[PDB]
C-alpha cells in the first residue's frame, strides 16, 4: 500500500514523525501490516486549490483491496484529520484520490502480487 | 478536478499567475466551478522526454466526470497551447493523462 | 509511455546517465521506440517504506499496452536491477504501478492518441 501527500505547506511545518505516525495509522486503519506500507510526502510546492494558495493538500492512497465506498469515507476522516492536526490544513481544501489497484498490476521485488 | 504539471522548465519560467490562469481556463473549458479544481506545477524536474532534455511536460488531469473522447481532444490542444505559449515547452514533448474518478474514491473535507 | 521513480536517494546518487539508460532498457524490454518514451526522477524525497528511511522508490510505469500479467513481471525484473545496480536501492523497498492507459486517455501534441 502506498500513501502520498503533495503540499504547499513548508518543509518546517511537517512533524518530526509525521511518516510514522502516517505509517501506523494506515495500518491500524486498514489492518494492513506496516511492513508493507509505504509514506511519501512533499511539501513546499507550487500549488492552488479554488485558485488560492492557502495550505491544501493532494493525496493519493494506492492499495490492493482495502478500497470501497465506507472504507474510503473512514479513511478520509482519518487523513483529513491528520493533515489538519499536524499541518495545519483545512479538510475541505485536501484530495485524496483512492486507487484500488490489481495485484498483478503492482510490482515488487521482482516480481508482481497475482 | 486536479491539474498537475511536471516539467523540468525552471521555476523562474513559470510566470506570475500560472496557477490562476490555468484554475480559470480549466473551468471554462470543462464547466467545473473554479473553487472545485486544483492544479499544482513542479518545475525543475530531472526528466527525458524521447532520450531529450530539452524542454517537456508530463501531466495528468483527474475529474468526476468530464472526461472522455472529444472532450479530451479539445482539453490537450488547450493545455499544449498554454505549455507552448506560457513555458515555451513544444506540444509535442508533452504527455497529458487523463483520469475519470468514480466520485466513491475521491475524499474530501472529511468524507466522499 | 512515461516511468516515474520517486525516491529519498540524494539527487548526487542518481547517475547523470540514468535517464538515458532507463529510456533505452525500457525500449528493449517492451518494443516501443525510445523516441515514445519519457522518463521522469525525482530524488531527496520524504519517505518511508515499511517505517523505515533505507533507500526506496515509489514509481509508475504508463504505457498504451504493453501492460500485463506477465509483461509486469517481467518489467518488476528489469526496474528492479536497473534501481538495484544504479541507486543502490534493495529490491524489497521498491514498488511500481502499472498503467494501461486508453489512447483517448493520453495526449501529445495537442490531440490524444
Amino acid at each position: 500500500m502506498m500513501f502520498i501527500v503533495n503540499t504547499n505547506v513548508p518543509r518546517a511545518s511537517v512533524p518530526d514523525g509525521f511518516l510514522s505516525e502516517l505509517t501506523q495509522q494506515l495500518a491500524q486503519a486498514t489492518g494492513k501490516p506496516p511492513q508493507y506500507i509505504a509514506v511519501h510526502v512533499v511539501p513546499d510546492q507550487l500549488m492552488a486549490f479554488g485558485g488560492s494558495s492557502e495550505p491544501c493538500a493532494l493525496c493519493s492512497l494506492h492499495s490492493i483491496g482495502k478500497i470501497g465506498g465506507a472504507q474510503n469515507r473512514s479513511y478520509s476522516k482519518l487523513l483529513c484529520g491528520l493533515l489538519a492536526e499536524r499541518l495545519r490544513i483545512s479538510p475541505d481544501r485536501v484530495y485524496i484520490n483512492y486507487y484500488d489497484m490489481n495485484a498483478a498490476n503492482v510490482g515488487w521485488n521482482n516480481s508482481t502480487f497475482a
